[PDB]
């Protein structure tokens, strides 16, 4: 129906624990959709959220890729410094074929808008035909990320 | 006689298999021949085919880096996001020492070409004293990745 | 005292052994005290030599995170093609969490400079609550690859 399958992956101790609000959620839905078009056609048909553990998110990064067989997942959050920030580690360890380019252009991007870029550690691959794409946190983060990638993001999920 | 020894080893279903012809390996080869007063005076010494498939790539990386001694061994194809693409994993599973140098400079160059750049998944590094690199399938691709790099692949080769 | 804890590892055969001594330690030493403001208050509180083995950097390493509790560890030399270049297999090792970011954001500073900065294999990561940045050997080396993190490694450090 819709051809491109998203989900996205919120991760937050906070917002998992009901502490507070989605605000990068939200945003990251809407650009998807937005981008919809220019993607080959593409919709978000599942979010979630876990907290800031690895098993936590490992899980839900199988689920998606193994049984629910989404075509592209991004992830929001932890991917900085602080020592709570996982996600990357977790996300290394499902993905099967790294996508260094990717994160290459982000991290090119972002560092037109800010030095404080180089804290993203991102990480980025594929399992099976899922492609995995780790975001930061900020809700205009999304945004920007996927302004870089969206010239090529539609032959990427084709080539899967 | 020739100082470098350079191999080129092209990966493909389809060449291998007979199916069609090799249109990247002879540019390559080519390129490599006219760089040779700038890196230091190299010759292509050897080249094979091998299908889509890991154990084919590493045995032949194996190969040529512990028995051959190349000083160089450049791959074609297998570097997309394709599911056959796997020359990347397998030459992560050979090399020793990873140049990340290398990929970036290719990553940036290639990205003024095009975004299509973006979706090599390119791997090099060295194994014993040989130096491997990944590059892409297309027949000007070499052309293109060897300008980025000769500025310093012949001090590289060199320190090896 | 000092907030921020900096210790810097000279990686050398020729320094360890006392056949040379070295001019880069103390070229490092002075751009981190000249850099203290614009890192947050920051001082070099011990340095040390080893030779170019990895197990000898790996066990400095390991020391001054998991005992001394640095908070900020800067490794020099040994990052090159040469053989003995094996700082970035030691640094591997021990690090939890890598941080491209700043591996991206050396390189891309340095390759503005010259394209022979395309051979460092610099590696970097979080251990514990400890930052290790692999830096190259010359002794300017450290002042252009300050000046390129500077703008973050404050918030940098304050994450961690």
């Amino acid at each position: 129906g819709p051809e491109y399958k998203v989900a996205i992956l919120t991760v937050s101790d906070t917002v998992s624990a009901g502490a507070g609000p989605d605000r990068s959620g939200p945003r990251a839905v809407s650009v998807v959709d937005s981008s919809s078009e220019k993607l080959g056609g593409a919709k978000v048909v599942a979010t979630a959220v876990v907290p800031d553990e690895v098993e936590r998110i490992k899980d839900i990064l199988q689920k998606w890729s193994d049984v629910d067989e989404m075509d592209l997942i991004l992830t929001l959050g932890g991917t900085g410094f602080t020592p709570r920030d996982v996600t990357p580690e977790a996300t290394k360890k499902v993905i099967e074929r790294e996508t260094p380019g990717l994160l290459f252009v982000m991290m090119q991007e972002s560092l037109k808008i800010t030095p404080f870029a180089m804290l993203s550690r991102s990480a980025a691959g594929i399992r099976g035909s899922t492609l995995i794409i780790n975001m930061p946190g900020n809700p205009n983060a999304v945004a920007e990320c996927m302004e870089a990638l969206l010239p090529a993001l539609k032959h990427a999920l084709k080539q899967i």
